């Protein structure tokens, strides 16, 4: 059975984590059809030694290969270097350059290791900060949306203090957040998604009783995005809309009302969705298991779901 | 099969609507023994109305009953009027009297009608404001608790903007909340519970990355709450503690924190109790339904499991 339905870029993440062997694992499951529309970036020697634990050496002759992120020592699986940090960006940065420029349609992203970016001197809060930054895009212009148990939700605001997200949040701000999440349905196999819009306050503020803010940002942005031809709900109360359950996208105004239902339905498999200008890359939903890199022993299911959500067919 | 080990009050909700109905049709279900323990609030007329209709005569006699809410005509079944709005508060004015004295421990309020209860010329938002007046406390000294597969979440804030959630949350109405929440997780019949307290920010601020709320707020709220003895977890980011599902209370700090999962997991059979001073109350999940009142129809499951939820053996 196919998964894979479009071209994808896999940077390899943490070349001294589990990122290249997950990448190795994954792709030998998929059929060779399926191997030529995977590009994975990133350095060659981490590929060769997840190879040589993995005994997947027949593998790399038949893999799509741009090195990005080399290095400058051989490998030491298990160690935080900021060597493996600045490779992991490198990589990353590469893919992301690829999607932007037509070249694949979407960018899986292997773990990365905080530590060992900061080290290399790199200010990184997420795959959201860095995508802006690749782009040329304000911070804020990107967006997070979790996938998971039948769920699609985008995030307005992401990872500041409620009282910080408040004073940002603007009609602007969420129709840029739905525009950007509509086109990513698209790749996702929903291309014409009815969407609905979460309220700031309880209840949507019940008119204007509990607040003013829905009838400034969230009420202007609907009837916009209405004028302009869209299927969108709302402002419904959070709690109200989600328990329908009869919508392909929904649009949190902070964090916790995304990331609560998601979680709670999917405590494992969540895909999280950076989107801006064009560009969808997901992380995969663990850390770099520095304690097993280079054991051999690392699962490669959640980035096998990870390939299947973003490949999936129109 | 035994559901009612304590003193209950039950008021009988709008006397035109299915209150009447369900109240018999749910203590027809129970023994002897149970039945003593529950003492009926409202008009003995539309008991009888209730009982004549669905051929209960015998059970009027074994009923404990409190006149409250007297109508001065007769009943009319599925009709709206202030007289039954009035009869409505009436009632639950009387049970909630009856549990704030002490001679019972809990109270069940049956559906009402707003409208009715609005031409009456009766203000009435919820259950938690009318439990605020009868008591004579502030709306905010007052807790809604939902209860819905497994999860038990208290609320410190309720029904206001976010903004004027974040302006009101101190330790100390932290720690009232948990107060209250206890000691109804013992009428519930959790004795020592486990406690997680939700984060105010995003990841219960991340240390303080994302905010300074937590630190002030939420963790002094901890670290008194366990030197009084309590075992609490937090604070931590809601979506997480949530998903972990190894506590029998969680304390969100904003509606819908603790909304979104309630209403996701459980569309359907979910509690919602009003706590404020020993005052337990909760409404059933339904409304009147003038459409059926005194047609026979009506089913007491829903109230049945709320008096099995009020009622919990120690
Ligand atoms: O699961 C989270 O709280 C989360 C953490 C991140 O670093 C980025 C996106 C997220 O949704
Ligand atoms: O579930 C809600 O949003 C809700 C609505 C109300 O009208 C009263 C109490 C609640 O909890
Ligand atoms: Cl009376
Ligand atoms: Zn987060
Ligand atoms: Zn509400």
């Amino acid at each position: 059975m196919t998964i894979v339905h479009r071209r994808l870029a896999l940077a390899i993440g943490d070349p001294h984590g589990i990122g290249p062997e997950i990448a190795l694992k994954a792709l030998q499951q998929l059929s060779a059809t399926e191997r030529s529309l995977i590009k994975v970036y990133g350095p060659w020697s981490a590929l060769e030694q997840a190879a040589q634990i993995c005994q997947m050496e027949s593998l790399l002759q038949d893999l799509i290969h741009e090195e990005a992120g080399s290095l400058a020592q051989p490998v030491q699986c298990g160690e935080i270097t900021p060597q493996a940090g600045l490779s992991t960006v490198q990589s990353a940065t590469a893919a992301i350059r690829a999607c932007e420029s037509g070249e694949v349609d979407a960018v899986i992203a292997c773990p990365h290791h905080e530590t060992a970016i900061h080290r290399a001197g790199i200010a990184f809060s997420g795959y959201p900060s860095l995508l802006a930054n690749v782009l040329g895009m304000n911070e804020d212009e990107v967006f997070l949306m979790l996938v998971g148990a039948g769920l699609r939700i985008v995030h307005v605001t992401l990872h500041e203090s409620v009282r910080s997200a408040l004073e940002r949040l603007s009609p602007q701000l969420v129709i840029n957040a739905v525009d950007a999440a509509v086109q990513t349905c698209t790749l996702l196999g929903v291309p014409k998604p009815q969407v609905a819009v979460f309220g700031i306050n309880p209840h949507a503020s019940e008119g204007q009783l509990f607040g003013l803010e829905d009838s400034q940002i969230t009420v202007p942005a609907v009837e916009t995005l209405r004028k302009r031809g869209l299927t969108v709900d709302g402002p419904m109360g959070a709690d109200m809309v989600l328990a329908q359950r009869k919508h392909d996208l929904y649009v949190a105004m902070l964090h916790d009302q995304g990331h609560i239902p998601i979680k709670l339905l999917a405590p494992n498999g969540a895909s999280a969705l950076s989107i801006g200008g064009r560009v969808v890359l997901s992380s995969v939903g663990h850390g770099s298991a520095m304690d097993i890199a280079g054991r051999g022993v690392a699962d490669a299911t959640a980035l096998l779901r990870t390939i299947a959500l973003l490949g999936a067919q129109p």
